[PDB]
C-alpha cells in the first residue's frame, strides 16, 4: 500500500520528535489524521524491521483515552509515515497559561491522566523515555479536555536527533539512569515527577545555564523545595515529587502505585490558586518557545540557502537554449527535482507551484521566468519563518517593552544552547551603544549572523 493514494496533506501541524507532522486527509471517507513522518536519511533505526513492525501492529490495537491513536502505518524508500488521531487542543503548557488560576487539584487531575496513560502502556511493555510537556496535547479546545500522550514507543525504535532544535527542552525532564545506558519504565515515571514540580512552582527542579550544566544537575540527582512558591504547596504533593524522583530505579514509585498516592487520591475527588506557579510557568514557556523559534528561524534560513540555489542550478540544466523561460509543467518537475533530492506527491507541488505563480502575479498558461519564481516560492517560507519568530519574540515581551534585556538573552541563548562568548561577540556588533538590550529587529539581526549572514 502507498501512502500518497490513500491520504492527502491539508496543511503542516507543526515540528515534532524524529519528524514533520501532517494534518491529512482519507482521499475515499474524508476522515483527517495527524500524520508523523519520519526521513530514513535524517533518523536513524536502532531497532530492526521485524521488531518496528511488531510493535506498531501492537500500537493499533492498543487504546487508553489519555495515549494517542494510532490507526496506520507505512513505509516507502524515504520515510516511514504515521497516521495518527488529530488533536485539536494543543499543548497542555501553553493551555495553562491561558488560565486566570491553577490549583493543586487542577496539576491532581493532569498528573492523574498523564499516570492512567502511562501506567496502561507500561502494562504493554511500552516505554516513553523522552516524556516532556510537549508531549502532552489537549483532545480538543473544550477547558475540560482529556490529555493525550504523543510519541510512545517512538525512541526505543529511533535515535533521536543531537541538533539543537530538535533537542529543546530535552535536559529538563530527562531521568539519570537514561544517561548512563540502563534504564527501564521507571524512567517515565521521573520524568512526570519533574513535570509535576513544574507544574506547582513553576521552575524545573533541575535547572541551568545550558544543557550539560542541567544534565550535571539531573545526573547528580539533588533538588530543593526551598523556594517561596512550595510554601503554598501540600506535603502530600511533595511527598509524591520525592518518591517519583527518588534516583535509583527500584526505589521509585511505579506509576500505579502514583495513581494510588494520597496526593492523586485527596485532589482529583478548599485550595487556593497558585499564582506565582502560573507566573513562573508563563515564563518558563515564553523562553523555552522564543529559544525553539530562534533555532527554528535560524534553520529554516539556511535551509532557503541550500533550496535557493539548488532550485536555481534545476532551472538552469532544464533551461536548455539558456533564455530563462520555463513553462509551469517543468517548474513542477524541477520543483519535484528539488523535493526528489509536505509535498507527499505530485498534486502537492503542482499546488505550491500555482500558489507561488498566483502571488507573482505570473501567468500559469505561458511560458516563465524562472529566477523570479524561485525567489517568490523561498521568500515565502522566509517571510513565513521570519512572521513565527516575531510572534515568539511579542509573547515573550509580555510588558509589551518591544526590547529584550541582556539578562534575557543570556538565558535564551542558553537555553538554545548558543555559546555565550559567541552570542556576546554578535550582540557587541549590533548593539553598539551599550543599551544592553534588542529590539526585534536587532534580535533578528543576531540571529542571522549566527548563522552565517
Ligand atoms: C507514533 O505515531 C504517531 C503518529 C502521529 C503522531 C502525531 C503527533 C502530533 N504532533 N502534533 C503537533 C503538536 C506537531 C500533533 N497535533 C495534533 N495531533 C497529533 N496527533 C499530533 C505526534 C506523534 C505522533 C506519533
Amino acid at each position: 500500500a502507498i501512502f500518497s493514494d490513500r491520504y492527502k496533506g491539508q496543511r503542516v501541524l507543526g515540528k515534532g520528535s524524529f519528524g514533520e507532522v501532517i494534518l491529512c486527509k482519507d482521499k475515499i471517507t474524508g476522515q483527517e489524521c495527524a500524520v508523523k513522518v519520519i526521513s530514513k536519511r535524517q533518523v536513524k533505526q536502532k531497532t530492526d524491521k521485524e521488531s518496528l513492525l511488531r510493535e506498531v501492529q501492537l500500537l493499533k490495537q492498543l487504546d487508553h483515552p489519555n495515549i494517542m491513536k494510532l490507526y496506520e502505518f507505512f513505509e516507502d524508500k524515504g520515510y516511514f509515515y504515521l497516521v495518527g488521531e488529530v488533536y485539536t487542543g494543543g499543548e497542555l503548557f501553553d493551555e495553562i497559561i491561558s488560565r486566570k488560576r491553577f490549583s493543586e487539584v487542577d496539576a491532581a487531575r493532569i498528573i492523574r491522566q498523564v499516570l492512567s496513560g502511562i501506567t496502561y502502556m507500561h502494562k504493554n511493555k511500552i516505554v516513553h523515555r523522552d516524556l516532556k510537556p510537549e508531549n502532552l496535547l489537549l483532545e480538543s479546545k473544550s477547558k475540560d479536555a482529556n490529555i493525550r500522550i504523543i510519541d510512545f514507543g517512538l525512541s526505543t525504535h529511533f535515535e533521536a536527533s543531537k541538533k539543537m532544535k530538535d533537542k529543546i527542552g530535552t535536559a529538563y525532564y530527562i531521568a539519570p539512569e537514561v544517561l548512563h545506558g540502563t534504564y527501564d519504565e521507571k524512567c517515565d515515571v521521573w520524568s512526570t515527577g519533574v513535570i509535576l514540580y513544574i507544574l506547582l512552582s513553576g521552575c524545573p527542579p533541575f535547572n541551568g545555564a545550558n544543557e550539560y550544566d542541567i544534565l550535571k544537575k539531573v545526573e547528580k540527582g539533588k533538588y530543593t523545595f526551598e523556594l517561596p512558591q512550595w510554601k503554598k504547596v501540600s506535603e502530600s504533593a511533595k511527598d509524591l515529587i520525592r518518591k517519583m524522583l527518588t534516583y535509583v530505579p527500584s526505589m521509585r514509585i511505579s506509576a500505579r502505585d502514583a495513581l494510588d498516592h494520597e496526593w492523586i487520591q485527596t485532589y482529583t475527588k478548599d485550595v487556593p490558586s497558585l499564582d506565582n506557579a502560573i507566573l513562573n510557568i508563563r515564563q518558563f514557556q515564553g523562553t523555552q518557545k522564543l529559544a525553539q523559534a530562534a533555532l527554528l528561524y535560524m534553520g529554516s534560513k539556511l535551509t532557503s540557502q541550500d533550496e535557493t540555489k539548488e532550485l536555481t542550478a534545476i532551472f538552469h540544466k532544464m533551461d536548455k537554449n539558456g533564455d530563462g523561460q520555463l513553462d509551469r509543467a517543468e517548474l513542477i518537475e524541477g520543483y519535484k527535482e528539488l523535493m526528489r533530492m509536505s509535498m507527499l506527491d505530485a498534486s502537492a507541488v503542482e499546488h505550491e507551484v500555482d500558489q507561488v505563480l498566483d502571488a507573482v502575479d505570473f501567468d500559469k498558461n505561458g511560458y516563465i521566468e524562472y529566477s523570479e519564481f524561485v525567489t517568490v516560492a523561498m521568500d515565502r517560507k522566509t517571510l513565513l519563518s521570519r512572521e513565527r519568530l516575531e510572534r515568539a519574540f511579542r509573547m515573550f515581551d509580555s510588558d509589551n517593552s518591544g526590547k529584550i534585556s541582556s539578562t534575557e538573552l543570556a538565558t535564551i541563548f542558553g537555553v538554545s544552547d548558543v555559546d555565550s562568548e559567541t552570542w556576546k561577540s554578535v550582540l557587541s556588533e549590533v548593539d553598539k551603544n551599550n543599551d544592553g538590550e534588542v529590539d526585534f529587529d536587532e534580535f533578528q539581526q543576531m540571529l542571522l549572523k549566527l548563522c552565517g549572514n
